[PDB]
């Protein structure tokens, strides 16, 4: 049950318009720096990839991950450059929706 929540929310961030920078992980051969500046890297496939083989026992592990997508985003893009502007979409929009259930 605290997964069936994790399962909605994924499911409605993974077709969510602003969406497209987060659904699959940064390729670092073409980001020059993300390697040196993001330490732990994570994006909604990886989520997703994670959720499919079960390896969540809350969902506060799950929103750790969630949370982990838009620091890395803030952390490496400026807050009106295009990534960093849908990264705020999807952030305001995920915590929206988690408090719209916790
Ligand atoms: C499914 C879809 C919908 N519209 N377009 C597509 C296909 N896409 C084509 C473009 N694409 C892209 N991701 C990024 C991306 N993401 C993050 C979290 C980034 C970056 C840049 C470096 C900094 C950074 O932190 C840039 S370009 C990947 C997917």
């Amino acid at each position: 049950s605290d997964l069936t929540f994790c399962e909605i929310i994924l499911m409605e961030m993974e077709s969510h318009d602003a969406a497209w920078p987060f659904l699959e992980p940064v390729n670092p051969r073409l980001v020059s720096g993300y390697r040196r500046i993001i330490k732990n890297p994570m994006d909604f496939s990886t989520m997703r990839h994670r959720l499919s083989r079960g390896g969540y026992t809350s969902s506060e592990e799950f929103a750790a991950d969630a949370l982990l997508v838009f620091d890395n985003c803030q952390t490496f893009n400026e807050d009106d450059s295009e990534v960093g502007k849908a990264g705020h979409i999807m952030r305001r929009f995920f915590e929206s929706r988690w408090e719209e259930f916790y």
